[PDB]
C-alpha cells in the first residue's frame, strides 16, 4: 500500500480550454480515474495558486475522494501565482507517519510564471523519500482565458487578454529533482495511463 | 425624397472575433438587415471587402432580394487578406447611380484595424462628390482573439501566437470626419443601428 497527494493547480490559468473541456476539468477527470486504479493507498489532495492549501486530507475514503474532487474550482483561492514549491512542502507534511511507505506527490499544473522553490522544494521531499511528478497540462504555444458569464476573455493588469502557455522546461526540472516523471497532459488518456502505471510500480517495491 | 445607400462591409478573419454578439460580422448582418427594414422608396448597394473589394448587391429598391444576399455573406468570400476600405470606398462612389439631386450614403462596417492608407483620402473625395461616408466601429478596442469555427482553437500567427484584433477607434473617426458622416461604436444594443437609420432619415429629409 501507498500515499499519493496530488498538489492541483486551481490557478485562473487552468480555465485554458487547450485540453478540453479545460486545463482544470481534465485535470479532475485524470484524478478520478487515477483514484480508480488505486487498491489498498491512500490519497489525499492539496490545492493552490498564489497560496496551497489542503483540500482533501489524506484518505482510503475514495468515494468521498471523489466528492470532494468534483466541488473544485479557482474561486477556492483568491490570491493569484504559481506556488509549486509551497504545495510540494505542505504535501511533504501531509503524508501519515507510517515508516516503510512508498510516497507520491503528483503535481498537475501549467508550470506557468513559478517565481522560483519548487525545485528546491521538489529536492527536499525527494531526499525524504518522497517521488515528486509533475502532469503538464495545456500546450506550449499558448491559449486565451474565457470568462464563464461575460463573452471577453481574463486580462492582466493592464487590460490586455492572457494568453497562457505550459511551460514543459519548468515541469521537467520539478521531476528531474524530485525523482518522478513528467508527462504531458493531452486529450488522450496517455497521461493518467503514465502516472498509474508509476504508482503501482511504486507500490511494488 | 429617396436614398441611396451603400454599404462596405468588412469581411477580413478579425469579424469573426466575438466580443460583440454572435460575432462582429454576425452582427454587422443583423444591423444591416434591420438597416433595410427602416428603408422606404430608397435603394440599397453592397460591398465587401478585405485586401480587395467587391460588389457584393448592386444597388436596388428589391429589399427582400437585399436581406438574401446579406445571409450568404461570409469572409471566405475573399481569400486575400487586408482592410482595404479606401478600395471598397472608391468602388462604393462608382456604384451609384447617375442622377444628380439625390442623398447619397456610403456605411463602412469595420474594426478599422491595420489599415494601409488610402481610406481618409477617398472618403474626402466622395464627400467632394456630395456622398456622406459614415463608419460603424464594431469589436472592443482593448482587444479579443478569433476562435477558429468547430474547434476550441484560436486564429495564429506565422509564428504560431495567438492574433489578438482591436477596434480602432481613431481611425474610423477621421474616415467618419473626413467622409462628412457620422462615427458610431457598435455594441450589443440597438443604438447603433438606430443612430444610422437616424442619420439616413435626416440626409432623405434635406
Ligand atoms: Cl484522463
Ligand atoms: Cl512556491
Ligand atoms: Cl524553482
Ligand atoms: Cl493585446
Ligand atoms: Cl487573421
Ligand atoms: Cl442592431
Ligand atoms: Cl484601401
Ligand atoms: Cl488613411
Ligand atoms: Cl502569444
Ligand atoms: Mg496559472
Ligand atoms: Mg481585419
Amino acid at each position: 500500500g501507498v500515499e499519493v497527494i496530488i498538489a492541483l493547480d486551481i490557478s485562473n490559468s487552468m480555465l485554458a480550454q487547450d485540453v478540453q473541456p479545460s486545463r482544470l476539468e481534465k485535470a479532475k477527470r485524470l484524478i478520478s480515474r487515477l483514484v480508480d486504479e488505486l487498491d489498498n493507498d491512500k490519497v489525499g489532495m492539496i490545492v493552490f495558486a498564489g497560496d496551497a492549501f489542503t483540500q482533501l486530507p489524506i484518505t482510503s475514503d475514495y468515494i468521498s475522494a471523489k466528492m470532494f474532487l468534483e466541488s473544485i474550482s479557482p474561486s477556492l483561492i483568491s490570491k493569484q501565482g504559481t506556488a509549486i514549491g509551497e504545495a510540494i512542502n505542505l504535501a511533504t507534511r501531509s503524508f501519515t507517519p507510517q515508516e516503510g511507505v512508498g510516497r507520491a506527490i503528483i503535481v498537475i499544473t501549467d508550470g506557468e510564471n513559478h517565481e522560483g522553490g519548487a525545485v528546491e522544494a521538489a529536492k527536499a521531499a525527494a531526499e525524504k523519500g518522497i517521488q515528486v511528478s509533475v502532469l503538464g497540462v495545456g500546450m506550449p504555444e499558448g491559449a486565451p482565458i474565457p470568462v464563464e458569464g461575460t463573452n471577453d476573455y481574463r486580462r492582466d493588469r493592464e487590460g490586455n487578454v492572457i494568453v497562457t502557455r505550459l511551460n514543459e522546461g519548468m515541469c521537467q526540472e520539478i521531476a528531474k529533482d524530485g525523482k518522478g516523471i513528467y508527462v504531458r497532459v493531452d486529450n488522450s488518456n496517455s497521461a493518467q495511463k503514465a502516472i498509474s502505471q508509476e504508482i503501482s510500480k511504486m507500490a511494488k517495491s
